[PDB]
């Protein structure tokens, strides 16, 4: 917020992967009658 805010992009992405993946997984899995396992 004051400095080295660039690294934040590397840290946020390092998690957004395991996050967005799960989020979209649960949603699609609950929205789709034939989830993909």
């Amino acid at each position: 917020m004051i400095t080295d805010v660039q690294l934040a992009i590397f840290a946020n992405m390092l998690g957004v992967s395991l996050f967005l993946l799960v989020v979209l997984y649960h949603y699609v899995a609950v929205n789709n009658p034939k989830k993909q396992e």
